[PDB]
């Protein structure tokens, strides 16, 4: 797996269950192609998001999407979402962990990075 | 002032100084126009971005360039960028201050809303 | 002013106004001997803690008595405290300033250090 | 396993290998006795601190020893160690982990409790 999500609430010292996030790949014109999307299990964890021959050199957008994970607890947060973008796999294939921590009005994100 | 950003650094335990930073309006047709930019002061701080007569309710994205402040210093970063996306409502308090705390491959970001 | 704190509520947006923050000095017995002590003001801030004459180089710990902070809420927090130790350092700039973001059960923290 | 640590550089985008750890309990006397110690392992996780018969009700200190790890490094970090003290178990036995995520001149720590 070389993309893995795992998001955490901060009020509540859980994991943040049925988070949605997007995944997004810029084109060669310089948009943001769809590229894949899932939810958070109840570990907080997003696998299987993609695969290796998949995951190719570009750079990529990871969308959390903190206002609706909070609006469903019927929070009100500050942020529409979390966005993580970042340049994969440009010295080879590499195995991604994106992890954030969530609050209302706050995130934390870090990324591990692994070669395999 | 509406709208202020200040950006630390976590590596030297410092502001985050000559940052720049792109402040974008989403427009009606969901694409983001530019709305104001500047570069963090040496106290890491961006003031006079916008005035309350133009800073009207919307969704707003602040895009830090974290990576070319991090290249700069001769450091190798993960982010392209940071990205904080959020709606000013007229019904909170009035202003609004994000604040992000900078490492090579995390940040955190937190809102600060409040009224005089 | 040497050292100043600044704690942020990171559930509402805002300042945490009225932590108790207690200062201590490592003794040579290695006991925690009281320095100084304040309450967090409307904007997060606690200033006047200490003097140049009296800040000399050393161990220190900042103590911010944040589940007092939750419970005057309403809100059930997990740490009984955050506890930040740093050694004061004369090489280093002079004016140092303590960061805390809070929520119920997490925290960051961190060091700006500083001269005029 | 009740009590589990987990540690992340936020420089280098990796677990934190080989950070060692101290748990102590408030006594009856109100002194903080030794309980548990280990290291992180190559994955930043440390297992095995404790037993569920040992893990009685009580206030925890876990000491993160982030200075040894980052002068390791050869690197001058700000903060002694990060200190995460909690009640725990006071409504049953509960799991907890502790994590952090490490740089020089800050860290993040945060809880999550689950009921087993
Ligand atoms: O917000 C401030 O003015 C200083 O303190 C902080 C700065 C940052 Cl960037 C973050 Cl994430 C938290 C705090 Cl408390
Ligand atoms: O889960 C880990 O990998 C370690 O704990 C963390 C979890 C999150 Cl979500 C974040 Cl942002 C930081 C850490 Cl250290």
């Amino acid at each position: 797996c070389p993309l893995m999500v795992k998001v955490l609430d901060a009020v509540r010292g859980s994991p943040a269950i049925n988070v949605a996030v997007h995944v997004f790949r810029k084109a060669a014109d310089d948009t943001w192609e769809p590229f894949a999307s899932g939810k958070t299990s109840e570990s907080g964890e997003l696998h299987g998001l993609t695969t290796e021959e998949e995951f190719v050199e570009g750079i990529y957008k990871v969308e959390i999407d903190t206002k609706s994970y909070w609006k469903a607890l019927g929070i009100s947060p500050f942020h529409e979402h979390a966005e993580v973008v970042f340049t994969a796999n440009d010295s080879g294939p590499r195995r991604y962990t994106i992890a954030a921590l969530l609050s209302p009005y706050s995130y934390s994100t870090t990324a591990v990075v692994t070669n395999p």
